[PDB]
């Protein structure tokens, strides 16, 4: 089954949308699922018969890009593509998994077997289910991953690369092969974090007594912490978790120096108390996605898991670094409190509201061994799809050795080391990175 | 007294903080309040002699712009002045009235005796207090004025003109000459509403079926509305005010329609009930400001006042449209409902959680008839300052009709009537917006 | 003493000379040495007071740009400063060690006691002895380096760092903290080169034949080679030197292709015997410059030494890497021949006739200790001068490793890492360079 | 027999070769010689059809352009043609006469009898026999020529005009209409060689002394002159000879002045002689062009006989103006000493050593009669092929006069004059040239 609707306008873009039904598991015909698509093309080209790009998204839950007008990488690549954006299983608006959605399974057991169907494995099965039936005489197509949309690419050249004219990854080349590969990317992932925090402070130095402020305000709070406008938990620990984007995104250090400016409620009646003010209550409680893309928690470690269960890696590994990574160390010892980011503790499932009810499904994912492979090594060293990618050198999400070690097992591939980007950096003047890695495949800047 | 910050950096700007101790009421010496404004100039240019220029934000309730990188109408600004981002009274870091802090007034009678002194004819007397002590010399200054901004600026026009070098505007026009505008200004306001409710719905046909069965089922639901995550309702009247800024913001339409793409959760497992998704939920509870900034509901209707009540206009005004405007009505003779907005309600305060103890502080307001005046129309009939307005045909926010009527009493000014932007044009291009409005006072377009 | 020219011009730049007369070893009062710089400015400013910038040359024993118009990175700085050319001692027109000049000398121990004065220490102490003769009220200056300009401006950060605004590197950060580097140097080296060689001949896949085929000939030939037009002589381990510019900068893989064409004669008579063409060997003796610049042979590995001795160590090392360097096994085991880096040789004094006579004082340097230092880490550490560096990731030259750890010994530098250019990226793309170099310290990227 | 071989990539562009066996002479159709050609392209464009282009690359005996990027009038060209690059017969792959090449030759009656072939006849007779099955359909193709390419161009349109779409010429209009015209040149030449050194001594007024100086020394130099390295001989009229390119090319007044700088070797130990520079030496010998491309001596005023012999006529006429040009006159005299321009003496065969063996056969040359046609006056003047000229006004090399004579015989001729470039103007300006050209043939600049 194929179904789809009318063209419609944004200032200077057509769009269409494409809705398909789709297996839940390859190994069998039922049940089923659909999936959805958007086709995107400059004005005037409706009819025109170009090349297809496939774009797949960065992070394990999050949905297609949404244009508002043509702006950044979209627009550049309307100049010789129809673009496809693609919402990944069980987010968007393929069969999407919200947190009321799972709520329909009367026990951990019953969701717990329901997730781990969805994966890079499938949604690379559906990317090939639909190109097959939207692309002209089935043709080959290009594909750009950024982040986890890279992983995605990488199992794409592993599996099925028959379908693939060329392949561009943005931040988004993974480590691989080992059973499971979480422990030596969250050990290298603490050091970049501390980096970060380096700089931080480094530029904007008042901040060191506002944030153990804080810290001492939270804690001797009668449950160490305060609760938040949804009924969760603000506490010590909740607060390190705001590095997640305010360290590692490119705006990152603007907002989060602006949003502890207002911590505080100002004295308006004489004799009443200090305290926190509403404003920042309310802005922590929309900072994060966990609580809007629950898959982005449940499913992240698992990304690594090619044979071996994770564990809970990220909350082992930070006993290896907690002598500086503990809150209440660092507000005791006068040293500055530490953020964290791209990496998720058991606690989430306790002081976040709405991931209360999933908090044993979610240990169900940690502890499965049975984790079907990812990755074809023997395959990539014998590549014949050309492949380019831009690499960031400070990137806390993805660790430059991974990459670099990783990049001398894919055959052909072409890749620019830069320092001058975050990993936001296909959002962040996007039009540039599309030109540079079109540039490597396409002979503008021959082999160098 | 007056404090002083070190400058800070942000990508091509330079930046630092002011503060400023001020009386509540300026008919005596105390109590008082603490004003801030942040002072921006261009890289190397600290130092560096320049004119002035303030900014006046647009809208009861707001902070100014607080800017992550130059790229705007803020990098325009600062290849000639050095911008000042002026924190109206309690809207920001100018001792805020947020939630929690309103909460410390012990009786409705306190609170309603205090934000009568939070006005545009107090905010202009704080710019004053500041220029005598930031300006070299107390030289006289250029204001830029953006909606509700525009308003202020109509009073210091009248109230203490020397220190004005010359006064741009967006938008930003009022009605002027009668004790209460409201009921003319709500009036004009329907009649807008319901033109752009009409391109809406011409532009995206298949959503007047996805609003109908929505509101069947907020309908149908126990005591009407859908309970939201922070103890707020969604009710068909909730629904409603969802086109506030959704039809009279320039990126609103787009993202409106992609909001309802998403209303519904899917049937994953048998026999679970259609069903309300968290996803619009969420969404909805994030989409509009009244619990970040509630003094963009209290003083609403207040800024109309020279003498007489408001007494609730808007809520007066709507029953003589309810014949289309009442959802129950459309749902039922077929008629697609139509959304609303720039308009407050009684029943706001009911059912917007964080306003629900402020109840009895805005009848209190909204039953005051003693206000002082806010214009002195035969100064601005021998107006000297150059004027500059840019003034948007289709505008929802403001009215064209009103506005031109106004701009006769003004003695000198020179406007730029267009339909080509949106009230929210000064963030939509904002280059062209100063570039036009400066090149009108400066002569390289004379009078024509 | 000190004289100036008369200005002369340049198509959109106005020149002039200064001459400087400097002793041959300072603690000592004679013998004298004179040194030439450059200053150029834009049009018109030749009166008006401006920043300096002093350039400083990349190679050991170069003379300055000497520009035929306003063109690359001069045209730019010339926007902002006065630029400063500096011809280092021993070189253009400062005391040129020509290859008959240094015949002057009766003896090889005569002509080594005067080498060892024109290192790049002594270069430092010159750049200090102008700035306080030619700058307005003796103030600091901005430097720029280039490859071994960077290894002269870490002096320059080490010893009299009063004298410096800001420094800009490009290509030339240098190894620190051992007596002798140049073995790791090389070590690294050598594993660059071969790199090199297999995007060569990945890229041009018909070389592999047509440098077998030559090899062979000039193995056969009369003492393993073939004589040049100035006496020297053309051998396989001659040849390999072609990888140095061929290599390693930004038009050497084409330069290279296009001369390996030229390489046979043809039969115009029948019966004529196959020869090797004198197009081919006048550009191979053409191609180098040991015959013009005579120091950048004899200087080279002490800009490495500090206390301890280099001993030939380039040549050294190539016996760790024998198997895969050595052109005779390559064509008998039929592998490619590979082409070497900037690396020197004892026997290169053989086989190039300018260099003949300084044989014997190449030794007389090559084993010399107690060479005087050139670095300070402990003031390095704690340096407060403003640093920017851009860095390469795939140079042959200065290898990434080494440079990324001796970053970390100064203590606020902002190095850029990026694979988008070759060691000469000052020369193709200049503009770039400087204004992203700029860019890092004046305040358009703060730090991220 | 024709033979083509695979694509190659450089920045920007794609080449391939193409070689031709072709008769030595036409009448005979043995022996056979072998011609190349590259053929270009932009990126992708490598089976698209698109007209053809044509380069001639005008120095006689000088090889094809050799780009190693995308810049100047190729990148130009490549966005509307096929660029066809040619090596005329006898230079760079077309069978070489290369010094080393000529020395299979027995006898000079032997050499001399065979450079009589390599001509401009026979270069367009060579240029047919590849349109014939190079071009599809064997088609017109348009053609360029700088120099003597245009030169070579008006034999195409007298003998050839079939495959000619259109001729665009940058400054190589001859002289047509008598049976020796190189009197008439060298007559028209000595004065604009003159006027040009006037103008160099005017712009660096110091170098009067620095070439006395230089005279003084060479004159009293053992044997008249000082030995070079590849052991020719300076002699005062070698000096001389630098004018060729250091006063009629764009760059030439800057390099020679730059040059004129380095001319002696310091004193570094006290009581040496005062001695010329091996830098001096090395790059003087380096300046000239004639050992490496020894056809340009040979076949040089070959291009101005239609049936006369030219017997030295630039040594000949040299008398005329003997009492300006002499070097020793002028030391004497004490006036300024005068650089001579495009044009070569009986002396050059005795003082530059890879012209030393071929002394006996450019007399044979230069002695001949019964040279055949290369222009046809009754067709030039009703030609229908479209034609445009850029004509130089203080143009060195092709004498205005002699150009405005021959411009009012070809039919259809538009010319620019303008005073902007130097002869070497479309390799300065080349992108505004090409553009300049096409648009009068065009129609973007109709007649005027």
């Amino acid at each position: 089954e194929h179904v789809t609707g009318k063209w419609f306008s944004v200032p200077e873009l057509r769009l269409r949308d494409h809705r398909f039904i789709v297996p839940l598991d390859y190994s069998k015909s039922s049940p089923k699922i659909t999936v959805f698509a958007r086709e995107i093309v400059a004005v005037g080209k409706e009819e025109q018969a170009m090349p297809y790009l496939l774009y797949l998204q960065g992070g394990p839950g999050f949905e297609g890009p949404r244009p508002s007008e043509a702006s950044g990488w979209i627009q550049r690549a309307c100049e010789e593509f129809r673009v496809v954006l693609l919402d990944q299983r069980g987010t968007g608006l393929s069969t999407p998994l919200t947190c009321s959605s799972m709520l329909q399974f009367k026990s951990a057991k019953e969701l717990a077997d329901y997730l781990v169907h969805f994966r890079a494995d499938n949604i690379v099965k559906d990317a090939e289910f639909i190109r097959v039936r939207l692309v002209p005489k089935a043709d080959p197509w290009t594909i750009l991953g950024q982040s986890f949309g890279g992983f995605c690419a990488l199992t794409y050249l592993s599996f099925a690369p028959e379908g693939l004219k060329q392949v561009l990854i943005t931040g988004g080349i993974p480590p691989i092969g080992k059973a499971c590969t979480a422990d030596d990317v969250y050990e290298a992932g603490f050091e970049q974090v501390a980096r970060q925090n380096e700089k931080y402070y480094k530029r904007f130095p008042q901040d060191i007594e506002i944030v153990r402020e804080l810290v001492n305000y939270l804690a001797e709070s009668e449950g160490g912490g305060v609760p938040l406008p949804s009924g969760g938990i603000l506490t010590p620990k909740g607060l390190q978790t705001l590095g997640l984007s305010g360290l590692g995104s490119s705006t990152g250090f603007e907002r989060l120096h602006y949003m502890l400016e207002r911590v505080w409620d100002p004295i308006l009646v004489t004799g009443a108390p200090k305290c926190i003010s509403q404003f920042f209550l309310n802005a922590f409680e929309s900072w994060h996605s966990f609580d809007t893309n629950p898959l982005y928690a449940l499913l992240h470690e698992a990304i690594y898991c090619e044979g071996a269960s994770s564990g809970w890696s990220a909350h082992r590994l930070r006993d290896k670094y907690e002598y500086k990574f503990d809150a209440m160390k660092a507000v005791k010892e006068s040293q500055p409190v530490l953020f964290t980011g791209e990496m998720i503790f058991p606690w989430m499932f306790d002081e976040i509201h709405a991931l209360k009810p999933f908090k044993a499904a979610a240990d169900l994912l940690a502890k499965k061994e049975d984790w079907p492979p990812l990755y074809d090594v023997p395959r990539l060293q014998n590549n014949k799809v050309p492949v380019a990618a831009a690499v960031y050198y400070e990137d806390m999400y993805v660790n430059f050795k991974l990459v670099t070690e990783t990049a001398s097992h894919i055959s052909g591939i072409r890749l620019w080391v830069t320092n001058e980007f975050m990993h936001s950096g296909l959002r962040d003047a996007g039009r540039q990175i599309i030109d540079h890695l079109l540039g490597m495949i396409n002979g503008k800047k021959p082999l160098f």
